RNA sequence: CUGUAAACUGAACCAACGGGAUUGCCUCGUGCAGUUCCGGGUCUUGUUUCGAGACAUCUGCCAGAUGGGGAGUUUGGCU
């Protein structure tokens, strides 16, 4: 039937949770965005 | 009210779904076969996260002190 796993803090391994937003875009990625913030 | 918080008490392990939709199927009740989202909370004018922050450190300048740490030179004549 169901299988329930907690991805919860510390409790099961996630998913692959999209991050696209805490990662390390490459310098232009960034720097093209922080000029049209600036 | 308004906020992510489902977990060990002297050595356990957790990593690739449930459902609904879409297309035909043994069809439309039931289903076999590709597929989509849901969740395991929707958007962000938007920094990776904090912390300091027009202060800094120190970016660059000059300035004043200090500065044998170091450099260069000197360390007269008589007799
Ligand atoms: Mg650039
Ligand atoms: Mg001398």
């Amino acid at each position: 039937a169901a299988r329930p796993k907690n991805f919860g803090i510390g409790q099961d391994v996630p998913y692959a949770r999209d991050l696209s937003r805490f990662m390390r875009w490459p310098t232009f990625v960034t720097m093209q965005r922080k000029k049209r913030v600036l």
